[PDB]
């Protein structure tokens, strides 16, 4: 095993990552994945004796929905026939203006369409919220790769082909037809991948800011009759809607002809039947993420426990995460939680006062953001109005139960569109392992899931609390200020409020963090820098913030404390497959990294333990970087 000098992670987690074996039913073993595990386990029993009654309806809801997924004898006996009739439908569909007069239903039945209807928060006005039409993602993991025909394309081609094929064997396609349909689908998917932006550019929030008038939406896709059945669910239509790609809507009349409707009309077969096949029997769900298996590497399906609670987590997340939260989370952890939040916050503004290259305009618009912020600690007490619209009903089985939440979610949201946004929407709910912020709201959201070990207790130093959470704290304060929130003011619109200096200085960091992580090698992949500068800056400086709380003179027993309950907080072992993907992918760089990279900027890490410049985790000093506390 390292020393800590030469590794932190592998000094600390080392032990750990060599004996634990990745389950066959998993693609990563993780700290967060292991208390995610406890987590479930406790709620599933707990929503196991709340069928007949609970504490409140969501959660009598809540309990149905889960009783639904998880009743593999009923799920086993009904097999593929709940969705026999919704692909009879579909397949009788067999042009462009069939599929088109038949708009009203598919809207209404909730079927896969070629746009699909978001709601949230206006980019540029922020207070109401605006329709976000999104659309199909491609079959390879970044839209990017079909610029290079090769070998690893292919396999995945043929790794969804597969599962397709057999999906569609399942409700009675011929081999003739299997073929013909799937070779059908990957033709809409190679013409799709044209207009979907590469990963690397996803993870920059300006990709996703394309209004359109209405009128500009039936120009681009009133031939299908889309804006007028969704015009029907509103009280009045809007003057704007928002793309969330640049490029798909304007061309999808490119992309759905009635010469080359057929193509689309196979995607959308195989697709409905792979997304409704996730509700039907344990073997039809666990056909249909074989692919996600293949490009993960994960040899099994999830154990059905774990799908079951997954599917009532669709729906219910929010209600069941505020039970997890009034039941487990103590009065006495919060408090200490809310005073460690309130004292981050306090020196991120003393670290924005003392910062030396910001000029006096930029500085205070920064204040202004700290300033506006908002925290939304352990659980909601008082669930969002979308609440008051879903429900499950005792006698349906779970694709009916699946289809009506789909519905009412979907009514719901098409009546919020004239509203103003409601800052009591959470964007995660109380269970979960995970922590946040949303830009569009200027908050941050700590959920009573997280706020216990190995991530904090009660029961621990402030050190290790501080390595643990405040860490994370940090980072979610950070977040305002990265390369996306930066562009936000302190009331969640886009509005430039740098000077042109300041945000050259800013640019520079910027790139500077890109190429401290970039080509970094994780289980023999590489990491993109630039896909994961957002991540990076935010725990460069919430590091920075979290570090500062140990006060001017710490103890070296807390520092070391610090950094050691952090990587322990990190201990990641993943599938080298699934590292590929992820790699490619998601705007966080891997565990191993955000531990052992971020560290050697700070002196304290130097003090902690006597770090000489021959240990391997010794930088430079001029390679050094630091963001607001300097
Ligand atoms: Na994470
Ligand atoms: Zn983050």
């Amino acid at each position: 095993l390292p020393r800590i000098q030469d590794d932190l992670y592998l000094a600390v987690n080392g032990e750990w990552q060599a004996k634990t074996p990745i389950p066959p039913d998993k693609s990563v073993v993780s700290a967060d994945s292991n208390l995610t595990d406890d987590i479930r386990q406790k709620l599933v029993a707990d929503l196991s004796t709340m069928t007949k009654t609970a504490k409140t309806l969501p959660l009598q809801y809540a309990a149905r929905l889960f009783a639904k997924a998880n009743d593999q004898t009923r799920r086993q006996q009904l097999g593929i026939e709940p969705v026999r009739d919704r692909i009879s439908f579909l397949m009788a569909l067999t042009t462009l203006d069939q599929f088109r007069s038949a708009m009203p239903k598919l809207v209404a039945d909730q079927y896969v369409l070629p746009i699909s209807p978001y709601v949230d928060a206006d980019m540029h006005d922020a207070e109401h919220n605006i329709l976000n039409l999104g659309g199909p993602d491609t079959i390879l993991p970044d839209a990017a790769m079909y610029n290079q025909e090769d070998a690893e394309n292919a396999a995945d081609l043929a790794a969804w082909s597969q599962m397709a094929a057999a999906m569609l064997a399942a409700v009675g396609f011929s081999q003739t037809d299997q073929t013909a349909y799937v070779e059908a689908a990957k033709r809409f998917d190679r013409r799709l991948a044209d207009y979907v932006p590469a990963n690397v550019d996803l993870a920059v929030d300006s990709t996703y800011d394309n209004p359109l008038s209405w009128q500009a939406f039936e120009d681009a896709a009133g031939y299908l009759g889309i804006p007028q059945a969704f015009a029907t669910y509103m009280p009045q239509t809007p003057a704007k809607v928002n793309a969330v790609v640049p490029a798909y809507l304007p061309h999808l009349s490119k992309l759905l002809t009635p010469d080359n409707y057929s193509e689309w009309h196979a995607w959308m077969v195989i697709n409905e039947l792979l997304t409704c096949a996730t509700y039907l029997s344990d073997d039809l769900r666990q056909l249909a993420g074989q692919y996600d298996r293949f490009l993960a590497g994960q040899p099994e399906a999830s154990s059905w426990t774990k799908h079951a609670f997954g599917i009532a987590n669709e729906y219910f997340d929010d209600v069941i995460g505020q039970y997890y939260g009034q039941t487990y989370f103590g009065a006495d952890a919060k408090a200490d939680v809310t005073a460690m939040v309130k004292q981050i916050l306090a020196q991120y503004r003393v670290q924005l006062e003392n910062n030396t290259w910001l000029s006096p305009a930029t500085k205070q618009k920064a204040m202004r953001k700290l300033a506006t912020m908002q925290v939304k600690m352990g659980y909601p007490a008082r669930l969002f109005s979308l609440y008051d619209h879903l429900s499950v009903d005792v006698d349906d089985d779970l694709l009916t139960a699946i289809l009506k939440l789909s519905a009412q979610t979907q009514a719901f949201w098409f009546k919020q569109l004239g509203q103003t946004v409601d800052r009591n929407q959470w964007n995660m709910p109380g269970h979960l392992v995970n922590a946040s912020y949303d830009p569009l709201k200027n908050d941050i959201t700590f959920p009573a899931g997280i706020l216990q070990p190995p991530y904090y207790s009660l029961k621990w130093t402030r050190a290790e609390n501080l390595g643990g959470t405040g860490a994370t704290i940090g980072h979610e304060i950070s977040h305002s200020f990265d390369n996306n929130g930066a562009l936000y003011d302190e009331y969640g619109n886009l509005h430039n409020w740098w000077t042109p200096a300041d945000k050259q200085a800013f640019d520079q960091l910027v790139k500077a963090m890109a190429a401290q992580f970039d080509g970094r090698d994780y289980e023999g992949v590489k990491v993109n820098g630039t896909l994961t500068v957002s991540e990076n800056m935010a725990d460069n400086a919430g590091m920075d913030v979290a570090l500062a709380l140990l006060g001017d003179q710490p103890d070296v027993k807390d520092l070391q404390a610090f950094f050691i309950t952090y990587a322990r907080s990190w201990a990641t072992k993943m599938r080298p497959e699934r590292a590929k993907t992820v790699l490619r992918q998601d705007v966080h760089a891997p565990a191993t990294l955000r531990v052992n990279v971020p560290v050697q900027n700070f002196p304290a890490w130097y003090q902690a333990f006597n770090v000489q410049p021959q240990d391997g985790m010794y930088r430079q000093p001029q390679k050094r970087l630091t963001i607001w506390h300097q």
